[PDB]
């Protein structure tokens, strides 16, 4: 079971100058409850952006050239990526925008924060057709002290 998660701003930007350009520790949170114990798969400028592995998950970086740290595995396509995850019941893709659109076809599920705040992009998630997702779940958040933006988690599953 494939599983796409993704923090998109307004317009679906996720990045911009490959970081996100927003600070809500409780949508990083919800990404770490989500994601732990379970192996995520990345692209490589998403793996630069993070800066460093994610622990207690397998990480797992697709790039067409050798790996550059055996802290992590690296892979060469789609397949040999989810080969490398194993038999897990949940492979939890982590993007960026190139991988996503990748994998969406494969996924059953979306974990999608909506986060109500304007930001210039130049990556975003994917134009996906919502006819195809049933909202599961939906849970909505004020900004408070330690996070400047309301937003909305949700996930969704392949109708
Ligand atoms: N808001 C969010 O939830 C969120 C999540 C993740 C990332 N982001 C943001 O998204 C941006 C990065 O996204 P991006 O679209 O620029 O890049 P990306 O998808 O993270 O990485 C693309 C790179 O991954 C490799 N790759 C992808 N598919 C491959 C395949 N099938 N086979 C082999 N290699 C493959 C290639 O590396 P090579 O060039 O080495 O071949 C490609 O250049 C950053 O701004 C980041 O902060 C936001
Ligand atoms: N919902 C969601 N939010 C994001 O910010 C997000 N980010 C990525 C990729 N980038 C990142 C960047 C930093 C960390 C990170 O530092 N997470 C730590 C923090 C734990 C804590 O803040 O609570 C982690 O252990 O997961 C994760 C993913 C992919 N999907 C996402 N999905
Ligand atoms: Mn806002
Ligand atoms: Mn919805």
């Amino acid at each position: 079971m494939i599983s796409l998660i993704a923090a998109l701003a307004v317009d679906r930007v996720i990045g911009m100058e490959n970081a996100m350009p927003w600070n809500l520790p409780a949508d990083l949170a919800w990404f770490k409850r989500n994601t732990l114990n379970k192996p995520v798969i990345m692209g490589r400028h998403t793996w630069e952006s993070i800066g460093r592995p994610l622990p207690g998950r397998k990480n797992i970086i697709l790039s067409s050239q050798p790996g550059t740290d055996d802290r992590v595995t690296w892979v060469k396509s789609v397949d040999e990526a989810i080969a490398a995850c194993g038999d897990v019941p949940e492979i939890m893709v982590i993007g960026g925008g190139r991988v996503y659109e990748q994998f969406l076809p494969k996924a059953q599920k979306l974990y999608l924060t909506h986060i109500d705040a304007e930001v210039e992009g130049d990556t975003h998630f994917p134009d996906y057709e919502p006819d195809d997702w049933e909202s599961v779940f939906s849970e909505f958040h004020d900004a408070d002290a330690q996070n400047s933006h309301s937003y909305c988690f949700e996930i969704l599953e392949r109708r």
